[PDB]
């Protein structure tokens, strides 16, 4: 029900072996799921539909400048959270089907 | 030293009266409130901080986009647009966080000057 | 060797049934390939590796404001041209593997 | 009535001295040269046209990004960043084309004011 795809805007490639942390809003953040992006820049199998209940979720992407993406959304369909990384910028898109 | 500029990609206009919250990471890893405001008619927010108070650290900028879109009659995806970055670790710099907003997508760009 | 994916940033969905025209630089533009995006917002089978030779290509995406994406690049790997559409903005990303 | 602003997402800075070419579609569907210039130290380009000459029509803005990146020591994907749009079909408006550049990605946003 939830997938994450990370792309590298400098190289035009998947961002590989990037640590991704997913949190669910308790109201502090409690760890929900995590992994490292694959060769395709993807992270699948983070959760099941049974455990991916309604609530607020945060996707953190931990890769001369340090910045960090934090994607916060209400969920519950299938969700793809895409992020495109640059040294001084990122973009994120949600595809909900 | 710290400003925020927000554009609306649905209207092709500045995003006006968008709430922005800035936090700074404290030594014990909590987020302390640092500054807040709302964007002007030009989609800009100035006066968040002074050079004295904007010390080296890790800062989190949250742009309250859900409230913005809903007031426009759009049901958006994200709660906020958010970015975390390290500031002033090579001495004082001036930072503009430039955000481009769509209901299901956003970008945040740091424009850093010396 | 060449695929195109179109997304809708207002709806968080594939952009479906959007006409896409591909041109190759002759130096005017001559039609190289075209189609309409599928249910997944994708356009596959535009060309074969044999015919996708080195050169300059242009991908045109024809969907109170009218604007139009034109993505121009030198090719020749596999190329994914992604575009994300908004009423007054678009983004495009190239993933080359 | 027509300005261009360009940011560099690799350097987190304005994109300076980037060539920009604007074209207008003629009645017989050819593209006629309309205006050109280079961005300033602030990444901005003004003075492309006057209100008189910026009539209703379809305009194409090309930002010469390949030359820009290569001078920086980056091998980019695109030849240019390009956008085609209809201008002034509801009477005169002022347009800013705001571009955000990375080697393998860009966005172009029209900020339209009355």
């Amino acid at each position: 029900p939830l997938m994450v795809k990370v792309l590298d805007a400098v190289r035009g490639s998947p961002a590989i072996n990037v640590a991704v942390h997913v949190f669910r809003k308790a109201d502090t953040w409690e760890p929900f799921a995590s992994g490292k992006t694959s060769e395709s820049g993807e992270l699948h199998g983070l959760t099941t539909e049974e455990e991916f209940v309604e609530g607020i979720y945060k996707v953190e992407i931990d890769t001369p400048f340090h910045e960090h993406a934090e994607v916060v959304f209400t969920a519950n369909r299938r969700y793809t959270i895409a992020a495109l990384l640059s040294p001084y910028s990122y973009s994120t898109t949600a595809v909900v089907t």
